[PDB]
């Protein structure tokens, strides 16, 4: 079931003897589909990992350093006293002599120390220490605007600006050896995009001075999210948390705390949503999973209308009430190799069971990655110049009419990383690889 555009990448990266791939573009449904394509078209052939304990829920795969056993610290260069490799006979080390091809969700979060890691690590294990990677096909996958991995500053700082010279996943000496065929995407949605505010979005990451006056001159309104339909996303999850909750204690209806099932090993910060959910009849809530019959789907801002003890009804703003959700099992997964297959085959190791809705009246920029949005609303914190973390905020929209910020901009909140817009750029033809 994949489209022309999710299989053009398929089989452009399947069919070749090429190890390195990247594919970039948007999160949502057509991209997620494309990688619950991929795993399973392999299926112990590779393994699915990702930099944080989110990225590897909502990927079916296991957290890099999990599966590799990396400490959390400062990986430092080929340095065996970080990067120790799986023992003899050890049940790692079988398993990863196999892997062919590594699929690597969520790429902008990927700190370089972290993956050169990862090529070190699967070259002094499976022999082949001379090939990157151990010849193993990589696959990295995630928008790339979606990135800026933290740094700590110190000693952790200057070493990593002495060994590479920035975080960025691209910075590491691997591809000093190898070629990456970089599959771009950015092709869900043509007009949808407003080719203006596509330019102006450009002009914002490249420091332009007065397409931000421009910005700012047309989106600037105060409390903006008063207008029906504004969903007024944060940066900042505990502005966000605060926000729904002075709107949910407005609604008269008695309130329903729904109890999340957590059984087995399952981390405290990958919950994706609260386990004591207090909801009320009227609350603006968003799903957070497809409907395996079609229904509804991942993202879908509804309002509830019914609290059942384990089941609640929601009128969705896309169409109108059609659906009654019924609580999800989320499952923490890791690869182990299997006996009597001879053949990784991945293992459950937790179980998450709650209904798959969240708050919606506000959201942070993280959660709400991806999500094509009809009217949002942005909520200034005075401090978020973070070298431009709020151009994430920006893009969660199609065209300018749609934004609205309650406070304007300083032109260091959008503009890019240098190193950044080197590389966004030196992949639009292709392949890129690092000079010098």
């Amino acid at each position: 079931g994949l489209s022309s555009e999710q299989q053009r990448a398929f089989l452009a990266v399947t069919q070749t003897p090429h190890p390195a791939h990247l594919i970039t573009g948007p999160a949502g449904t057509g991209k997620t589909t494309l990688l619950y394509a991929l795993q399973k078209f392999y299926k112990c052939r590779a393994v699915t990992l990702a930099p944080t304990g989110t990225a590897a829920l909502q990927a079916r795969g296991q957290t890099v350093h999990s599966f590799f056993r990396f400490p959390a610290r400062l990986l430092r260069y080929r340095h065996p006293e970080d990067i120790r490799p799986p023992g003899p006979h050890s049940p790692l080390r079988k398993a990863i002599e196999q892997m062919e091809v590594l699929i690597l969700d969520e790429v902008g979060m990927v700190r370089v120390d972290l993956l050169e890691a990862m090529d070190w690590a699967l070259r002094k294990t499976r022999k082949r220490l001379e090939e990157p990677f151990g010849g193993v096909k990589v696959l990295l996958l995630g928008d790339t605007r979606q990135l800026e991995p933290v740094v700590p500053g110190g000693e952790e700082a200057l070493y990593i600006a002495r060994t590479w010279g920035g975080p960025f996943f691209f910075q590491a000496h691997v591809w000093e050896e190898v070629a990456l065929r970089v599959h771009r995407l950015w092709e869900s949605q043509r007009q949808r995009e407003d080719p203006l505010f596509a330019e102006l979005l450009k002009r914002l990451r490249q420091g332009d001075p007065q397409a931000l006056e421009t910005l700012n001159r047309a989106a600037v309104r105060p409390d903006g999210g008063e207008e029906p339909g504004t969903l007024i996303l944060t940066p900042r999850r505990k502005e966000a948390d605060a926000l729904n909750l002075k709107r949910l204690e407005a609604l008269p209806g008695k309130p329903l705390e729904y109890q999340a099932q957590v059984k087995g090993e399952f981390a405290e910060t990958d919950f994706p949503t609260e386990a004591a959910l207090t909801l009320k009849k009227g609350a603006q809530v968003i799903l957070l999973r497809n409907d395996p019959l079609g229904e509804y789907f991942n993202g879908d801002l509804g309002w509830v209308e019914d609290l059942e003890a384990e089941a609640l009804a929601v009128r969705l703003k896309r169409n109108g009430r059609r659906v009654v959700i019924r609580p999800f099992v989320w499952e923490k997964i890791v690869y182990t190799y299997d006996s009597e297959r001879e053949e990784c085959k991945p293992q459950v190791v937790g179980t998450f069971r709650q209904v798959p809705v969240r708050l919606a009246w506000a959201l942070t920029v993280h959660k709400a990655q991806g999500l094509t949005l009809d009217k949002v609303h942005l909520e200034l914190g005075r401090g978020l110049f973070a070298h431009g973390q709020l151009y994430v905020a920006l893009t969660r929209v199609r065209r300018l009419q749609d934004l609205s910020l309650s406070r304007p901009i300083a032109p260091t909140e959008l503009l890019w990383r240098p190193e950044v817009e080197v590389f966004e750029t030196r992949i639009q033809e292709g392949i890129w690889q690092k000079s010098h």
